[PDB]
């Protein structure tokens, strides 16, 4: 509250410049910020032991790919550890990435915490000392952050305490990052677990984005210097009905265009477990849906950009190339999807049609 | 909650089609819904008695204008009296408007009500009976409604209680229109009274808007089936900073693109006191503002479409012609401005250059 | 707003007096404000034609009772019509009651209205013109008002929209009434329909009270000048478990002590549906419940104070005495219950 | 959810019992949870070097006072370092207190954070990982917590954002304490800084509290196992109008009874800034105030119980008895004031 402006014109100019730079010409985001535990889950699928070193090795293969990768990839979100890791010749990754023209980002949330008196719902931690962490990250070469909330549809979820309380941690999160020069990505993911259908997700997704944006305003957040990583709108995991990229597209741009201000510059979708192929086909329909779409509609993918590469790697140095090839192909595909230019092409083996 | 949808797909299709038809090709709205008191203030300016007959005569001139007016005017908001008045031959005004291909709206709000413990802030009455009233008006040829809220800037204004309550009332109101096939026009006006500058206005307006839409969302309103009639972002009346349309537009378009969703099909500005030429220069500047503009940006003009015609009328039937040319001239200019093409020469036309219409 | 006080010290004094006057000493509230249709449902039970004369005749009997009765009833809520009716002699009922020592109140809401996009939830209508209406009633010798909201437990009810919207209308009405000297009686009723149990209603009643209060607070309503008429914590109508007055008391005072500020002078249960005997025992248990109870706990009953009286009247003049007797009886039981005396042991 | 209870009845039962036992018979709380910096200020006053030794030493005099202080003091708020500090004989202070029948509490908040876009307003940090800390503290002898939010009166403060956000932080914290068997003392202080008068402070005190309690209600906090530590209502510090204890009381009780729920078992007024005597007089009055008072009304004082003792100590070990005397004296005065039985003489 009121008068007493959160930011200078200059601060805004910087954050709006970073933000627009990452989704600039069909480019997207590679989401490599899996934590120790989450990355172990990934490495498990290819039966690779979750070691720091293995983690360092897979990331180094992805980050050392030809600078051309700049033409699909606008930023890369890193987990803390990886932010401080290095190459073979300790070139820190973060500098391998900045030098190729890629903007570096950082996971700033520190996970869930249960919210008592609720059907298993949570909020997210990490606001304590966030300012000071953001400043050091700004110093170490980071220009955007990521904060993920997780909301479920189930008996009595997403509760109100749940949507408002996760919308306000997001809003504090967003507020602090801006005071430090980082563009905040607000991730209010609504989890595809369960058997609801398309309309149900569409509705919850609309009620969750309306909360976020009003919280977001109550806390004086600067929409122009922010990015949204929403869930696309689909039926749940256990839904038996079958849907089309085009139906996911309508439901998804419908929901957004009723709740996401045109000032937000770019909307980069989470892929969450869709196969790589669907991730791409869906984003591509999203860019051709015949509705008002005032922002860039792009990707911030984690699994949809790294499954087939993980699989080609299998933890063997010897696979460097195949690993590289995979990620590059997914990366290009999502760039065309980002421009509504993708045509069923791209990666084809079971891992692209995988499901995650 | 949820899975209790408020509208069917076919009700949505109808409100969306209505709502877009009104702002379709640079068109705008003529806001002729001044109540008796308000209208009295207007006619007082031209020293004409505020008679139900004087009122019916000045509106007869305006609506009997050449057909071509439907190139500029996509809809016309009427005050209850007027919705039931007649031409000089017993032909109903609402039927004349409707045959010339112009959508008819009706003022649904019923004035303010003081908010106790507030520094002179109000809310707006009109929801009791609202449904039974829209139903009937729909039957009577009406396809859209208008509800005006009034917020001001001042010591302890606009408060949370006032913003909150006026958004909710707006909320109920838009809900109810939608259930009866009327497209709600939502007008949370921020008045220009006072000396704040543009930056302050812009901030209150972003504040007001964000509450409005979250509220409409709580109430399940169908945005696609709505129109928004807000104030342009300007300095207060008594502020002394002088600004440029272009400054006006940057503030306006900035605020609106951070709170009004892209699903709203059009936003028709009230002109609230701005000279006829200024309401034209501004709207025009808003259409060329280099920011995202997902929605039509047009006019819904009370005074700014009528100053000149009133003055020409003088309350004399022999002035019919002049009266109609004034009206038509501002209706066309406005529609060009709604398309970012009004390259007025600064207007000459005192009528058009002066403050406006027992305003304050 | 922020300074800009709602009311003066004197308005306050006035309203605070009204408020405490009506629940002053064990007494309670006769809710005779049934509406035309509602009142006819009551007449239908005893097979009497809903007619304005039938209605004026019934109340006439209830209001002509032995003065006394200002030692149990401290206020009587009337439906508009009844406010301007007479007795079999032009005496205006509103004068008969004043002169008996009883505060007369008016129903100010105007029934429900559907909230689109809800599972059949409603709001209430009535604020348009309320202010004007309030001024005249105050001038016609009404000192307090009543507005009922209805909330229900059901698939996705009560919704947050429902609760929020109902609490705000209630806050508008309550602010409005003070501005014209009535003390507003805030009635957010959680209907018993359905099969939920006690603890489900407790939870839903404690959430609805938190809402209303919060709103009253936003609307700068003067609580010390108010009165509440909440439902009692009970299992739903279709619940098959069975419970004890004392179990309804604990459920009820628990909820109320967690949400209704000690500044509200009195909370006056509605009974809607409970037999005459139960509304007296539960109120009674309510007053014996061992929690902290900063406010008077009492009744503001409609059926529970009249059902037997109607039965006795039968719409027959001849039945007058029987009729008053009954009403006079239930009114003492509940005064005594209001004091936690009512040694109970079943009455009529 | 809704339904899906936050606590079992057992859990309630314990939090309830702990909550009441602290305010049990006119008893109150010694707040010795000043941080290293704050304590520094207080020692600055008697001219003693802010030293963990000094700190440690000064508290050791207050906690070794005769057991009879448990007639007046129901619990003590410690700051982290101190929760693990020992006497001159290696006996941990918390055990010394626990053995004289005093319940021990831990500061949980972690200070302030700037709320951009506000006129100097803040929120409070400390929720990250708070649960695992709660549990740890529970295992180290702790039974209740403490979280201080600060609001002030000034140009555009306290704002909606400040209000709502501190309320939400308070709610969360309260909730997480309950989940781990501590009783959360909610502390929404309205700072006295500034020129405002009585009625103003009372108006903000009422808005802050209605916000505090609805948010605890959104967050399923169980009030019967909570305590509230609010400011009393008084004019601001630079306000020239003089007022009587009776005036402070009517304004404090008026506010409190309009917003704080009768379930809350006890309300323990911070005194911030009040002289020891004024803190006793005003609490006393508060207890005679002729309005409904469903809750004990006591103290949770820091300066008000230690000023005279600190001056007597003078950082001189030889002043051990004077030092304890003073402290003991205010603790009894406040205990009487918590029973509206204090009189000067």
């Amino acid at each position: 509250a009121h008068r007493f402006p959160a930011l200078t014109q200059e601060q805004k100019k910087e954050l709006s410049e970073i933000a627009q730079s990452i989704v600039a010409n069909g480019k997207g985001i590679l989401a490599a910020d899996e934590s120790v535990g989450t990355m172990g889950n990934r490495l498990q699928r290819i039966k690779v032991e979750n070691t720091e070193e293995n983690r360092r090795q897979f990331r180094e293969i992805l980050f050392s790919v030809d600078s051309s990768i700049n033409q699909s990839i606008g930023g890369v979100i890193l987990f803390h550890e990886t932010l401080y890791q290095k190459d073979s010749q300790g070139k820190l990754f973060r500098n391998i990435l900045k030098e190729k023209g890629i903007v570096v980002g950082i996971k700033l949330d520190q996970g869930g915490a249960p919210l008592a008196g609720t059907n298993k719902e949570t909020t997210i931690q990490g606001l304590d000392g966030l300012s000071e962490r953001c400043a050091q990250y700004k110093k170490d070469g980071v220009d955007f952050g990521k904060w993920r909330a997780v909301l479920r549809i189930a008996d009595q979820c997403p509760s109100s305490l749940a949507i408002q309380e996760n919308a306000n941690a997001l809003a504090r999160y967003a507020s602090i990052c801006q005071q430090n020069g980082l563009v905040p990505i607000v991730e209010p993911e609504v989890i595809p677990d369960g058997d609801h259908d398309l309309e149900h997700c569409q509705y919850v997704t609309e009620k969750v984005l309306a909360a976020v944006y009003k919280a977001l305003n109550d806390h004086h957040v600067y929409l122009e210097g922010t990015l949204l990583k929403p869930n696309m709108v689909t039926a749940g995991h256990a839904c038996t009905k079958k849907y089309t990229p085009e139906q996911v597209a309508m439901a998804t741009v419908t929901a957004l265009h009723r709740t996401v201000p045109a000032a937000v510059p770019g909307i980069c979708f989470l892929s969450g477990g869709m196969s790589e192929e669907d991730a791409t086909l869906n984003l591509n329909a999203i860019n051709l849906c015949p509705l008002p779409k005032p922002w860039k509609l792009s990707f911030s993918y984690g699994r949809a950009l790294q499954a087939s590469a993980l699989a080609a790697w299998g933890g063997k140095a010897a696979n460097k190339e195949a690993t590289q090839e995979a990620f590059m192909k997914r990366a290009m595909a999502n760039c065309q999807a980002a421009k509504g230019q993708y045509v069923h092409t791209g990666s084809s083996g079971a891992a692209s049609t995988q499901s995650l």
